[PDB]
């Protein structure tokens, strides 16, 4: 029975509006409704992994597991195994997998982050799950961010708190937050970004939605504008939105947007918005293709419509050679030549690099680089040809060309990371000096760049 080199992943996000679901929710798991939908011919084909994020979920974990498992069994005739479930208040994540994957899955982690302080601590935050699927690390974040059209900055703050403090994945990757720990990271939920148009335009917006003309609304979507200005979700992807705004509907129909201010809304307008979103970030040159992104039309118990996204995702096998794991393979080496870090920092410490990768027995610390002044004010840290030669556990190019090296640049004075990035080993050539590049981030914000050349030796 061969190990897969691809799997499909279903991501669901649904703000349930503290109401039980209707008896049938299969349209959600089938990616049927509005937007980029799944072909009817695929309906019986199970996804490998289903990840369900809910917000304002009134159900017990047991109640929801029973509905989800029975839904998937009805669709697929497959009884799914529960990988993980984690709830913070009314924010929940469920991970289900086909039974054939039970022994491919390991290192399961769950965590949550509560956002805000005093007033603003009590119902918003995020839950997450990570695990290994054979040689591939998968991370999943369901976040319910701050509501309200005039709080996009708070939402951006909530995002940074979640990515700093959510403790998922390999704890040995100590300089790296969740935006660097996974082959594939899926971040979804009620992110609560709004269409930023005047309140007086509510009926105009509704008109536009009825005509399925979203262009003039998407050009005011706060998540798209904030992402374009690098204020939030830097280096994440989102599929094009081709479905109607998923909020705020009158319950028990989809015919009406309920946008007017009410005591129940704290006298706030809720203009139709794409509150409910799925984004991802995968390591460079790893296969990931969005195959659906849309909303259901027939699940009407909430003032939100469910959102689905599906993905093809490249995975690798758990590789064993004569040598590694448990030793190095002297026929492999990774050389970093003529490298330099360009940092935005104004500080004047020396810096060193750490190289982290599952292709190494353990992380490698470099010598300190040489600081120079860049022409436009910047710090340039030169490493020359001084960088340690990295000794991979396995030299087989079928393994090594699929790997990645995480890089942290750290202050010698404080040992704190000033920037984190990732370099793919999926090179055009071996035994050949080739350009490499990564942006560097810290707390998910751009702090600089790392570039130079690499020379990869494999056994072939
Ligand atoms: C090692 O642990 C697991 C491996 C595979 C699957 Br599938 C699920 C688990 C644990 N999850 C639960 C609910 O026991």
């Amino acid at each position: 029975q061969p190990e897969p080199d691809m799997i499909t992943i279903f991501i669901g996000t649904w703000n349930m509006g503290n109401a039980p679901p209707p008896k049938k929710i299969t349209s959600w798991f089938l990616s049927k409704g509005q937007g980029k939908t799944r072909d009817d011919s695929a309906d019986y084909i199970p996804h490998d992994i289903y990840v369900i994020g809910t917000q304002e979920d009134p159900l017990s974990e047991k109640e929801w597991l029973e509905i989800l498992k029975h839904s998937l069994q009805e669709i697929t005739s497959v009884t799914f195994k529960t990988v993980a479930i984690h709830t913070l208040w009314n924010i929940r994540i469920v991970v289900l997998a086909k039974p054939e994957h039970e022994n491919r899955i390991s290192h399961i982690c769950t965590d949550n982050v509560k956002t805000g302080i005093a007033n603003t601590l009590g119902n918003k935050g995020a839950v997450g799950v990570s695990f290994m699927f054979n040689g591939t690390s998968l991370g999943f974040v369901n976040s319910h961010l701050t509501s309200g059209s005039e709080k996009k900055l708070r939402r951006n703050q909530n995002y940074m708190n979640i990515l700093r403090f959510l403790a998922l994945g390999d704890k040995k990757l100590s300089p790296f937050n969740i935006t660097h720990r996974f082959t594939h990271l899926f971040w979804f939920g009620d992110l609560n970004y709004r269409v930023d148009l005047p309140t007086w335009e509510a009926e105009t917006i509704i008109q536009k939605i009825k005509q399925q003309q979203y262009a003039d609304l998407l050009s005011h979507d706060q998540l798209l504008t904030e992402r374009r200005e690098q204020k939030v979700f830097l280096h994440f992807e989102e599929e094009e939105i081709t479905f109607a705004p998923t909020y705020r509907f009158e319950r028990l129909t989809r015919d009406k947007y309920a946008y007017t201010k009410q005591k129940a809304t704290g006298m706030k307008y809720n203009l139709p918005s794409w509150c409910d979103r799925v984004l991802w970030k995968s390591y460079p040159l790893v296969h990931v293709v969005c195959q659906s992104y849309g909303s259901t039309s027939d699940i009407m118990t909430s003032d939100h419509s469910p959102v689905f996204a599906t993905f093809e995702a490249g995975v690798t096998s758990q590789f064993v050679s004569k040598n590694g794991p448990g030793t190095v393979d002297s026929q492999g080496q990774i050389e970093f030549l003529r490298c330099y870090a360009t940092l935005k920092t104004k500080s004047q410490t020396k810096f060193y690099l750490e190289f982290h990768s599952s292709c190494l027995e353990s992380f490698v610390k470099s010598q300190e680089g040489e600081n120079e002044e860049g022409s436009e004010g910047e710090l340039v840290v030169k490493f020359g040809e001084t960088l340690p030669k990295l000794k991979p556990i396995i030299s087989d190019p079928e393994y090594l060309l699929d790997q990645h090296i995480l890089i942290s640049i750290k202050s010698s004075d404080s040992d704190e990371s000033y920037g984190e990035g990732c370099i793919a080993l999926r090179l055009e050539a071996t035994e050949t000096q080739l350009p490499i590049y990564t942006p560097l981030t810290h707390h998910g914000e751009l702090t600089g760049h790392f570039q130079g050349e690499i020379k990869l030796q494999t056994s072939q």
